[PDB]
């Protein structure tokens, strides 16, 4: 089954097979108050690694690290970060003491400055406006536009049918939007149907925080999303 929060001290990480060579990485941290969860991906990358997120913090991103080389034992060679907090890039500094070189968004790595977080070293071209998409590796990046932050990515593993939505995608069981200081809940909906019309053969999905479902989640994001705006 796949971890739930209260399975994942603080400062431990859990992997979990999604299909060949296709991993989500499962991570806990606290935030106002309360612990959360948080989802990212590994993706075999030849005889290397991809690394999608970090596991929000230098202490989880380096039990990352080592979960990987115990269970998997190919080098993670490269990162990307699909937005600019802390739950993206926080472990960035570990990731590149450890070898790894580490990517984001030219937006993602201004964004993170502007808030005093790790940077990413490189810059991924070709993501600057909506309906982008590049290849890197075994996946592709795209950007849907503004939502959950103004500079948020989606994944997705052509391979597997993978489509991992990070923080603009919610968990089913999630019903309220929570924090959204960073969000244009305007755009997000819009940012959401382009998600939808670009990934329409998507079989699993994972949201930034919590389990993994279909395309049904994209719907409830929205659904989410929308009742916040109107009250
Ligand atoms: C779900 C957790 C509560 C709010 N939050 C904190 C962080 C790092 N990320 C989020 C988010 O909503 O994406
Ligand atoms: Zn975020
Ligand atoms: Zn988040």
């Amino acid at each position: 089954e796949y971890p739930t929060v209260s399975e994942i001290p603080v400062g431990e990480v859990r992997l979990y097979q999604i299909a060949d060579g296709v991993w989500s990485h499962i991570a806990t941290q606290s935030f106002d108050g309360a612990v959360y969860p948080s989802n990212g991906l590994i993706v075999r990358d030849g005889d290397e690694l991809l690394l999608i997120d970090t596991a929000w913090g230098a202490k989880n991103t380096a039990a990352l690290l080592a979960e990987i080389e115990k269970q998997i034992g190919l080098p993670v060679t490269r990162a990307v970060s699909t937005h600019f907090h802390d739950d993206r890039v926080g472990g960035v500094d570990v990731l590149r003491a450890a070898g790894v070189a580490t990517y984001a968004s030219p937006s993602t790595r201004r964004l993170a400055e502007v808030e005093g977080n790790e940077i990413p070293t490189h810059s991924l071209e070709g993501l600057s406006s909506s309906g982008d998409a590049v290849r890197f590796g075994p996946v592709e990046l795209f950007y849907p536009g503004a939502a959950h932050s103004t500079d948020n990515l989606v994944v997705y593993v052509p391979s597997a049918s993978v489509l991992y939505g990070g923080c603009a995608i919610y968990e089913l069981s999630r019903t309220s939007a929570g924090n959204v200081a960073d969000a244009d809940l305007a755009e997000w909906p819009t940012s959401i149907e382009r998600i939808q019309q670009h990934y329409p053969e998507a079989q699993f999905v994972i949201p930034g925080h919590g389990l993994p479902g279909g395309l049904d989640l994209l719907k409830h994001t929205t659904n989410v999303v929308k009742a916040h705006t109107n009250r």
